DNA sequence: CCATGCGCTGAC
DNA sequence: GTCAGCGCATGG
């Protein structure tokens, strides 16, 4: 994450829905805001959350009475994406995991917060010939809110990872906000090679296979893109090997293959996958965050999360707009 | 719960 | 024609 000197969100309160590891919480707290409610139903995720923030989140949002939720200024939500991802079956609103958006709407109707901040995958903007996004935009308009949305790539904000996502920002109409803007991209200067741990600590992740087929030579200069060097098996998800002089492929939660969820890399002459701590680093988390003792739950949690740095820039811009009040 | 072989879609 | 994907399916 980045250091913020000008704390634009001092005095404001927020709630953390579909909490996970708390990526939305780290970002907003660094800007000066205070968290007054959290919700998440997974046993293992509630354990890391409590380990790091000192509180246990509430369970199943579909059966929580929206009137019991505390007053707040900003609602945060990185809702489920299996029903919209290009890697799944694309069932959309027909999917039992695809209706969570209407629960958010239910809460927004009652509490009427100043800002709604949401995140989902890139395919969300294209799904069902554009109907899915129009449905979300019209619902927010009907509740008396404006709608701003755009797809941003993590590699343009200083983190070496190809992770394209859609961010949706909404302001209550009586506030009359007319100067909000998404942050501007800058040049990348850090690469996969600069975030790795010492060879001694990662010996156990090395994989030596006999069907390894190199198809490209190692590159001699760094570059802001994914560079594939070789393959194992039939070359499907989890069987592709990349260079550490380039950037990392997007991390997943339920992925398979011998190099599952992280992908494989050529390091000092050997091929291996990433360690949980290196996953924390490519997601923008500080070395002081404590990970789950179970390696299996840790990879799943990081693959479902958000890049901290990108949210910090967006949150600062939300505060700047709220504070501009001339006579 | 955990590990790993798959097979199709979207955007070039 | 080439390449990537906060995923699915089945074995123990
Ligand atoms: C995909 S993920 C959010 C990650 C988070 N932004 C981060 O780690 O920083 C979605 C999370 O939502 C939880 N979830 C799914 N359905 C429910 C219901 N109905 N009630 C509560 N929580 C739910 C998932 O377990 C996941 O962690």
């Amino acid at each position: 994450m980045i250091e913020i000197k000008d704390k634009q969100l001092t005095g404001l309160r927020f709630i953390d829905l579909f909490a996970g590891l708390g990526g939305f919480r780290l970002a907003l707290e660094s800007c000066g805001a205070e968290c007054v409610y959290s919700n998440e139903w997974d046993k293992y995720a509630q354990e890391v959350y409590e380990m790091n923030f000192g509180e246990k989140p509430e369970g199943d949002i579909t059966q929580v009475n929206e009137k019991t939720i505390p007053d707040h200024d900003i609602l945060c939500a990185g809702f489920p994406c299996q029903a919209f991802s290009i890697s799944g079956k694309q069932k959309g609103f027909e999917d039992s995991r695809g209706t969570l958006f209407f629960d958010i709407a239910r809460i927004v109707r009652e509490k009427k917060p100043k800002v709604v901040f949401m995140e989902n995958v890139k395919n969300f903007a294209s799904h069902d010939n554009g109907n899915t996004l129009e449905v979300v935009k019209n619902t927010m308009n009907e509740l008396d809110y404006s709608f701003h949305a755009k797809v941003l790539n993590a590699l343009d904000y200083g983190i070496p990872q190809k992770r394209e996502r859609i961010y949706m920002i909404c302001f209550r109409n009586d506030l009359n906000i007319q100067n909000f803007q998404f942050p501007k991209p800058f040049e990348l200067n850090t690469f996969v090679k600069d975030l790795l741990l010492p060879d001694s600590e990662v010996e156990h992740l090395v994989i030596d296979r006999k069907d390894l087929v190199m198809t490209n030579q190692e590159i001699e200069q760094t570059t802001p893109k994914t560079v594939r060097l070789g393959i194992v098996g039939k070359g499907g998800q989890g069987e592709r090997i990349y260079s550490t002089r380039g950037i990392a492929i997007t991390l997943s939660a339920y992925g398979g293959g011998i190099f599952a969820k992280t992908g494989g890399y050529l390091v000092n002459g050997k091929t291996r996958k990433l360690h949980p701590r290196e996953c924390a680093r490519v997601m923008g988390y500080p070395d002081s965050y404590k990970v789950h003792p179970s390696t299996s739950q840790a990879y799943k949690q990081f693959g479902n999360s958000v890049v901290i740095n990108v949210l910090q820039y967006i949150a600062y811009n939300i505060g700047s707009s709220l504070n501009f009040k001339p006579y």
